[PDB]
């Protein structure tokens, strides 16, 4: 129990003090460490409840039963005494030094996991190294330190929501009483992509200050496990050579699919391309569904753009099925076209206009599911249609590391993979949700359990989502379709309501699209198994929720709490409306 | 125990049916009395915890132990066979009609509180009267029904704020590609106020149809209790005459105050009057720093006025003075000036230009707190030093109605005064937190304890709040001081953090002036005491985790709580700097 704990810590922890708050001896050699700069972990075993026991076990180790006890990479070292004679000796920087192995954690991937775990692990003395490099699109797209999210993600596509966000901005403007004239305005694509990328580049240049103040040794290199303890790294001037390290954590993220019919690749782009693109896209098809597919066809269509999207079968599959029907209605009367149950069979008309600044022309062929033909002109043809890893290349298949049959790394709770030293983070880990919130709780909870002696492990229960799109889908648990299918229909109740932003009723805006639900379980005192919500500002409604739903709430704790007015999310407070009573939800 | 709320709940509701949802001769009695159009409260035994020790128990009144069993005003009426004879013979309408009273329910006060009672009571089959009347402000200021909130309150003070949001968004859309100028647009305050009046306009006439689709009788006069049932009305003919109710709920609200100096009520003005003020107001001042006071300040200052606020002593008095001070800070560097320490001693300078629509102009003196001198003009003085009720007119001192040292209403937990049929609701009940959802929670539960048997009692503990100043704060508990006055500063640890939203990258606004803190207690878990956020839609932010602080929610559930990404709420799952530890908040 307690000494199964103690020798795990003590195995992989690469500088560790065992201490009391309230010893001088230990306040001591604390003194002398960072004097010699010197990071390391430290557990006070005043503040554990069985700190009586873990005292008696470090004997196990050490010999000795008092505090404090100082250990490097497994090995005890000493106490008070022969750490300050290490010192005053000019011994002690090379014991903490000496190692096995080049690293103490080597990260491949430079994103939003291997970053976050990187820098945690080197809080606690880890020696520590984060590879990063990044394969260029088709047509030579590429970017920096960060991830998918920083450079191609999260960060460029909210960015361009707001900017399309503005255009409802300035027609309000006028109702409110200010004097602009909205039918006189026009958006400047290459002015936006400008100010994105000078943001994003400041990202690039913040990751690597905080690599350089934390230690760690930033390698822009490809990186390729050979073994359990060996990674082979190709540079720049395709120098090839090997490093080892004691702990792997693989963090090397997905990229964009084509799919297989002429003319993909070679003409279309995807959302690695649109961020940074010279060019305004002009008239724009977008192929596929996912979340991605729809937040750039929304901004775009905000933007001026003519767009349409060529869906296979439904919006959002794995989503609330009625929020996502809702969801797209929205966008369909805001501009957006839809070519429904349709797939693609790409012609290029005109090349790119690399000099002047504009794109190029392209014939697009498909059919409709019952058969008949789909033949269109468009400027632009942005491929939306999932993401995936290509670990062999990564990996070899000689080091034993499991995969399952999409090609995702199969990981225990604790993110071990099936070679004992190897860890799995992020989008690559099989079955987790793929989101940056997700991958840095893993890395830096990771990082402290090897490096600190830690317990605690993520969660990856009932995570909350937004999805961006022109009306914003925020979500928290079950769709309700999944809660049926799950206790059956008498089990499940589902309260629920239209509502109006008191922002869009001077403005003219619509009195019944924004929607709001609760999905309750009737048999577990009206439980709340999902939140959902479309309105303005979703992600800012729905998170707070999240922190009630992880611990449980009921129906009855959402009565109970009273509302704040005026605001959208009040509404969850008094809802009343069942759809088994077949009331109106209007309002 | 079941014994007494059966009695209670016979005594008191005006038509209630006690039933079985299984039973077919409760069937047919339930459609008896909705083919005769008469409304009624049901109790379902088959779903009560003890169901059948009701059904033995209401023998007590009908000498029957069976069900149905109908109940009007305290009476036993039949069962099946009995209340169909009476249908038969045409004798029902006359039976559920008779009463000792003219009313079930008088509310006094058609606001928040009291339309929510009114409208809920009757939806039992109450008998009820809604009496309203707005007795005009000193310059003749007068507005339709629905209460302070929706006239004189939070929809027209939100609706001022969203214009004044909106320069905001005028200035940052040129950053993210769109062609104006915002250097060359103006604003039109009378444009805003038609748009702002034309909707509180379609909330008078939706609350008058509400009303009468419910079948209260609402009474646009003055009312005033003279005995314990008798209720005085005036018309606006002066005619004067007595109604008479069983029970009584007074929800009259309160109105602004004047300070006692010459020229203030001749010369200045209120929140009351400035929502519908047909002149743009000019160079301002405003006395007072309570929540009102600088909201009011703050959308003026945005629209483009000259807004100066004259400060007694402290800004928010009874808010977290950190938060108020960075409230404050930020109204300062955004253009409002402050006179600090001060206090006014009002001249008349022009007289108000009714005809072409422009202000007058005033002399303010005064005198700072050490003794300097203030002297300086305006064209218009606006005072928000606080609200009172004045019972004095609605309430004759005979009934017997206990009021506090400030005028107001001293309640059981359960909204009752003194005199044991007659409740109040909202502002007036003393000591209870003055905000709209409050009165409404308020008004509908004790209707329901009136009328349908119901037991749950309003929680006024933690209820949230949002100050609507042009950065926006909203909070959830106590204080950082008043947690460390109660438990002392050992036992109390603070977790903070600036942030800087997505959408003030692009838009080049600052960097550090968004800030967020849980107040957290040591020895109980680090529960959660109270959360603070200074931002952009900081009641969206704020309203969700009211449902996990009311759940009793710790520091280690935020922590396991994953973030949605990009918002500023996600900034608390993160949190982890402390007060104690002297390291910087900054991003
Ligand atoms: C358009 C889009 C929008 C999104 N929006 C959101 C959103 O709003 N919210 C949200 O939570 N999530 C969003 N996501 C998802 C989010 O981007 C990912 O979940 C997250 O980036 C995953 O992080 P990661 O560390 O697993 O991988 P990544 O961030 O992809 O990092 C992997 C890195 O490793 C590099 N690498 C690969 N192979 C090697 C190698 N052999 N050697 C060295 N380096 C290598 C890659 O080039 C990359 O830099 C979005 C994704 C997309 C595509
Ligand atoms: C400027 C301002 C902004 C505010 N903003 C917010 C906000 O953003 N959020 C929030 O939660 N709260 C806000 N409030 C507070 C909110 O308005 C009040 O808490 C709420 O209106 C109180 O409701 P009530 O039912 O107690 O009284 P009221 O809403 O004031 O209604 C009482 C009614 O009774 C009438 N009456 C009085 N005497 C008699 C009589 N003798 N006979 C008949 N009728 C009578 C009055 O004229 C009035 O119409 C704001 C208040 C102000 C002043
Ligand atoms: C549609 O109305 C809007 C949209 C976006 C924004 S950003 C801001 N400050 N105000 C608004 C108002
Ligand atoms: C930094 O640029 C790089 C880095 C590593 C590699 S491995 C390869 N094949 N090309 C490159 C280019
Ligand atoms: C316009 O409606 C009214 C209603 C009641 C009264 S009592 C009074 N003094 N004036 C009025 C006006």
């Amino acid at each position: 129990g307690t000494s199964q704990w103690l020798r795990k810590t003590v195995d992989s922890a690469a500088v560790i003090l065992f201490s009391k708050t309230t010893c001088p001896y230990c306040k001591k050699v604390k003194d002398v460490l960072a004097e010699a700069k010197i990071k390391h972990a430290t557990i006070e075993l005043d503040q554990l409840s069985n700190g009586s026991a873990i005292q008696k076990c470090l004997a196990s180790f050490s010999k000795i039963e008092t505090v404090p006890q100082m250990f490097v990479r497994g090995k005890f070292i000493g106490d008070s005494q022969t750490v300050l004679k290490y010192y005053s000796n000019d011994e002690l920087a090379g014991i903490v030094n000496e190692s096995k192995y080049d690293y103490d954690l080597i990260v491949i991937g430079g994103g939003s996991g291997g970053l976050a775990a990187g820098k945690e692990a080197a809080k606690y003395g880890a020696k520590t190294a984060v590879l990063d490099y990044v394969e260029p699109t088709p047509i030579g797209t590429t970017w920096g330190l960060g991830g998918t999210c920083v450079n191609v993600g999260c960060i460029p596509k909210k960015l361009m929501h707001q900017a399309g966000l503005l255009s409802h901005a300035l027609e309000d403007a006028e109702h409110f009483g200010w004097s602009l004239d909205r039918s006189k305005i026009s958006h400047n694509w290459s002015t936006m992509v400008e100010g994105v990328q000078s943001h994003i580049g400041s990202l690039n240049w913040g990751y690597k200050v905080a690599l350089r103040d934390n230690q760690v040794t930033y390698l822009n290199a490809k990186g390729r496990l050979i073994s359990p303890h060996e990674v082979q790294i190709t540079d720049k001037n395709q120098k090839v050579s090997t490093i080892t390290g004691n702990k792997i954590i693989l963090a090397t993220g997905e990229r964009p699919k084509y799919p297989e019919i002429p003319g993909a690749v070679e003409y279309g782009i995807t959302s690695d391309d649109l961020f940074s693109l010279p060019y305004f896209p002009g008239k724009t098809l977008v192929i596929g569904a996912s979340y991605v597919a729809l937040e750039c066809a929304g901004f775009l269509a905000s933007l001026g753009g003519d767009v349409t999207v060529m869906v296979r079968s439904i919006l959002l599959r794995g989503f609330d099925q009625q929020m996502a029907e809702k969801v797209g209605d929205y966008m369909e009367n805001h501009g957006v076209k839809f070519a429904k149950l349709c797939v693609p069979d790409i012609k290029q008309l005109k090349v790119v206009d690399t000099e002047n600044n504009k794109p190029g022309l392209l014939l697009v062929k498909g059919h409709y599911t019952d058969g008949k033909k789909f033949e269109e002109e468009f400027e632009t043809v942005i491929f939306a249609v999932g993401r995936e890893p290509q670990l062999s290349k990564v990996l070899c298949e000689t080091v034993g590391v499991k995969l399952d049959k999409n090609g995702r790394v199969v990981c225990t709770d604790d993110e071990q993979t099936t070679v004992s030293n190897v860890y799995a983070i992020g989008d690559i880990n099989a079955g987790k949700p793929q989101l940056t919130p997700v991958a840095i709780q893993a890395g830096r909870y990771l990082a402290r359990r090897l490096f600190a002696g830690a317990t605690e492990l993520t969660d990856y229960s009932n995570v909350a989502t937004t999805v961006f799109t022109p009306l914003e889908y925020g979500a928290c648990g079950l769709s309700e379709e999944d809660a049926i299918e799950k206790y059956g229909d008498k089990d499940i109740e589902v309260y629920h309501s239209n509502f109006k932003p008191l922002e869009w009723t001077v403005a003219h805006r619509e009195d019944n699209v924004c929607y709001m639900k609760l999905v309750c379980r009737k048999s577990d005192n009206m439980r709340v198994l999902g939140l959902h919500v479309l309105g303005p500002n979703a992600g800012e409604i729905t998170q707070g929720y999240a922190v009630a739903i992880k611990m449980g709430a009921t129906k009855a704790d959402f009565d109970r709490t009273i509302g704040i007015h005026p605001t959208c999310s009040e509404t969850f407070t008094t809802l009343h409306v069942t759809k088994k009573s077949g009331v109106s939800p209007i309002v």
